[PDB]
């Protein structure tokens, strides 16, 4: 067959490919996910048609609880994979399967090195740095929702002062982290994406929280289990290691 | 007359353990823990009856030299079990050989090690001497640090290994003994360290997760009954029993 793969352009999963002339087909795309792509193609042996997902979103429900995103694209079979850093949730669970994780990570904190903040608390017990997220993010919803007692009083802080503490997008975070004196909540991924570009920043303290990126598949799919084998032995080979810091590793 | 699954599992602290009594139990009232909190869950949300039957030599399952597999692995291959209600590590190897559901529990291996010191990762371990670093001869943790490629886990195992391997440890209970007695960093599963942490207060885990895995509750290959407790994972998640059972048997006597 070819299978249809869906996906969305996330720095450095899925990326244009910088060219001088137009390209087509898989040669459009470059990253992570396509080199993980490739992999997952050589182990399980099928072909693929890559094709982003034309809302370019990841998959939630609206109002009336109707998906959208890569998610719908799975369950009204357009796709027959998702190869894009697709958080595990249990909400989509219930919609469409989840291999295994191929990258598990959490919430931490981008801030300078130097200084002498060490967790989320040494943030919380101060008013000095600011400190917030990126708006409607999926860490700006972790903070609305959690339950935690420093998480409460950070988020009472995120969402202070008609929420000025919080950023429109990653690239304004980062740069609010280096031209004033910002915390930056966010994914480590995402984190140590910046840190190995910016040798001043650093990720203070550790995980808030875990969480996995795993390949979607419609339910009843017959590529389910074996995609999660597959991933199981990149992750032995050390070869899930050596794909990130292809992409991870910076000046 | 009615089906009751045959449930294999392992005595392991906090999820399997005789239950305290001062007369003779028998049959499943011999035990209690997480294991036995989230065996109850499934079979509320699937609907069965089940014996718990200890895996009888002991062992979680791995293949000797001859490819003979043994433990609740071998007990799901020969069907001698329906499930495997067990921290069991889904794992490549055995994927071949049984089934797994989705995991119950997420995890890692992490550095246990005491508190106030400046060591922030395995990086800061790998780079010195002055601090002993080790393991748990023949556990998961060694047998990870023995396999890698990666660089610094490399490095890591030859500081683990050499001098007779001396920077290893027969046991948990030693190793935890010895980072307390000792200037010494035990690399452990992340579930064991967070058990450790909640009783002994001066002690931390450092860093955060290497060898990122997870338990499954596992089955002869082919069962139906597989995608089922799936799903029943998936609603004991958003009923948030899954993070009650682990308060339940985690918890400590709190630290001040
Ligand atoms: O599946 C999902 O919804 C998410 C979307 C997307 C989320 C980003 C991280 N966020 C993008 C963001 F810019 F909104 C801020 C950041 C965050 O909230 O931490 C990392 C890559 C993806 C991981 N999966
Ligand atoms: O499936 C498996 O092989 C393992 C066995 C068993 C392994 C223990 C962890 N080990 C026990 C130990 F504490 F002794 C050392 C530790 C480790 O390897 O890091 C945790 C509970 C189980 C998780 N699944
Ligand atoms: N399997």
């Amino acid at each position: 067959r070819t299978l249809i793969v869906t996906t969305i352009l996330e720095e450095p999963y899925v990326m244009y490919r910088k060219s001088d002339k137009p390209l087509y087909g898989n040669d459009r795309f470059e990253g992570y996910c396509l080199d993980l792509l490739k992999e997952l193609s050589n182990i399980l042996g099928f072909l693929y048609d890559v094709k982003l997902v034309p809302d370019g979103k990841y998959g939630a429900q609206n109002d009336k609880g109707e998906w959208n995103g890569m998610v719908k694209e799975l369950i009204d079979h357009r796709a027959d994979l998702a190869v894009a850093p697709l958080t595990i949730t249990y909400v989509r669970e219930k919609v469409i399967d989840f291999s295994k994780p191929f990258m598990t990570l959490g919430i931490s904190i981008l801030y300078r090195k130097g200084t002498p903040i060490d967790s989320a608390d040494d943030l919380a017990k101060q008013t000095k740095i600011e400190y917030g997220a990126v708006r409607d993010g999926s860490t700006m919803t972790f903070f609305k929702k959690s339950k935690i007692s420093t998480y409460e009083k950070m988020w009472a802080f995120m969402s202070s002062r008609q929420q000025s503490a919080l950023v429109k997008n990653s690239d304004e975070g980062i740069q609010r982290v280096l031209t004033t004196d910002y915390a930056l909540l966010m994914e480590s991924t995402s984190i140590e994406y910046v840190t190995q570009r910016n040798c001043n920043l650093t990720q203070i303290g550790g995980l808030i929280d875990s969480k996995g990126y795993g390949v979607g598949t419609p339910i009843g799919s017959p590529y389910r289990d074996k995609i999660t084998i597959a991933i199981l032995q990149l992750q032995e080979e050390g070869k899930l290691h050596m794909m990130k810091e292809k992409w991870w590793r910076g000046n």
